């Protein structure tokens, strides 16, 4: 699950939304999804999930961005899909350039301790993945 505050980019409208607003408002946004072959595509959100309050850890990425997700949330990394909780400083995660939309890999600068927060999940059509805080994660 993803934490309240997690930002999601809609490649169709070009609008960035906070996930708690997308779920609470059942907003029909599109997200940038990643296929199995790595390619990125725009896909619609067809289901919204309020997962309640849970512990979320933070993955501070080179550049300054930070993803807050449950330790079991899957992230696309240089070694494939892996639970956020298994990732450590130095591991590289897949990130979408906010300027060019290009996919690159950046190192995790720091892994932060857990904190309490409302958490969410979304169902992305067909590919079941999305870009959160610029990072490619499972929906």
């Amino acid at each position: 699950c993803l934490a309240e505050g997690t930002r999601i980019f809609d490649p169709v409208t070009g609008t960035t939304h906070r996930i708690e607003d997308v779920v609470d408002g059942r907003k029909p946004i599109h997200v940038v999804a990643a296929a199995k072959d790595g390619t990125l595509h725009a896909r619609p959100v067809v289901s919204w999930f309020d997962q309640g309050t849970r512990d979320v850890i933070g993955l501070r990425i080179a550049g300054g961005a930070i993803l807050w997700a449950t330790p079991d949330h899957k992230v696309l990394t240089e070694y494939g899909w892996r639970a956020a909780g298994e990732l450590r400083k130095g591991d590289r995660v897949a990130v979408r350039d906010v300027e060019t939309g290009e996919l690159r890999y950046s190192v995790i600068r720091e892994v932060l301790p857990t904190r309490r927060a409302r958490t969410f999940d979304l169902e992305v059509e067909e590919l079941h993945t999305l870009v959160a805080e610029g990072v490619v994660v499972h929906n």
